[PDB]
């Protein structure tokens, strides 16, 4: 067949160190090639981003720039409807076939919240979904009647995620970085430094744009 | 439709007067006939209660007797994992329907997540003397776009608006009773009488 390909999504208010360190850690043990980035939308019950649609494009468009690894998918900006996961994954499954490996990008976070997820069983009809790892957390899922959920569709050998459509999930050792989105804003506004939180072209463009101070 | 049905909930380690006084006025300004009390557990990343699961059921159980407008729901006890407000609420919005009306109730001190919208309205226990300051102000707009000051709205839609209720005030936290008890100050304004009745039976707080 042709190589896996990886989503990975995100609000991206700003793209940082986060978002990539952990993914190219995660290729250099797994063996992705091409991983796919695709920015949402903020449904309006919840606060909307700082940085604009467009802004948020640039800064993702800079950091990615000197990166093969990773290329953009703006679906979801040029969308009309609010961002929801399952349904970019059923898109991609019909555009790219049946036989190609899909792999979804979630952190450890968000798998043990995982059915709080419109459509989360319709997920693992696509895609598989690689779970980063947060290092000192258990594998606790909120009703243990998806304990069982994760235990039947969970698998140790990435062969599997190489060699079938979708149906898989994978656990993936990461390491840890103190930076968040809201890390960095507050930093920003606190006036305290961030050459190492932030890829240097997304935080010219940040001071350029006047973002978050 | 149905009932609007608010959930309050909190460690309880102890519930006190505090608690169940600046509902059951809530209760009244807002027209609300049935609040759920969900006690919480709290992940071992913070300083764990004193009294354990049980005798947290149990005094909460003892004040909440004689109070048809309260209810008990140990969701979060009995569950192996963390309590995660967005997880029960939606567990709520999946049990009780899209139809009904949801409403949770948190302090001030506390919002101070995004996730609430989707399933409940948020009641928020006004701190007296303060005011809205919201500390990122991209929130602040999301404080401003779903607030309302019709309760109206609240019974007649699923979820989405916010509530800022006029509570009065009481001097009267776990914080301040443990160290009245440990002193051996009096406490029998602060608490129902049963719960410093188990309370001195149990031990706790000493």
């Amino acid at each position: 067949m042709k190589s896996l390909q990886a989503l990975f999504g995100g609000t991206f208010d700003p793209v940082h160190y986060g978002h990539l360190k952990k993914v190219e850690t995660l290729a250099n043990l797994i063996g992705l090639t091409r991983v796919t980035i695709i920015p949402n939308n903020v449904p309006p019950h919840r606060p909307q981003p700082e940085a604009n649609s467009v802004q948020r494009k640039h800064m993702l468009e800079l950091a990615i720039a000197d990166k093969p690894l990773f290329t953009l998918d703006e679906r979801e900006l040029k969308r009309n409807a609010p961002s929801v996961t399952a349904q970019t994954l059923k898109e991609w499954r019909q555009e790219q076939g049946p036989d190609v490996p899909l792999a979804f990008i979630i952190g450890q976070d968000s798998l043990l919240t995982f059915p709080t997820w419109d459509e989360y069983e319709t997920i693992l009809d696509n895609a598989h979904l690689i779970v980063l790892r947060r290092p000192g957390y258990p594998l606790e899922m909120a009703q243990p009647q998806y304990q069982q959920w994760l235990e039947d569709h969970l698998t140790h050998n990435p062969e599997d995620l190489h060699l079938q459509p979708a149906g898989k999930i994978y656990l993936a050792e990461t390491p840890y970085f103190n930076i968040s989105a809201t890390i960095i804003r507050e930093r920003l506004q606190n006036g305290e430094s961030c050459e190492d939180l932030l890829p240097e072209p997304v935080l010219t463009y940040i001071n350029q744009q006047g973002l978050y101070r």
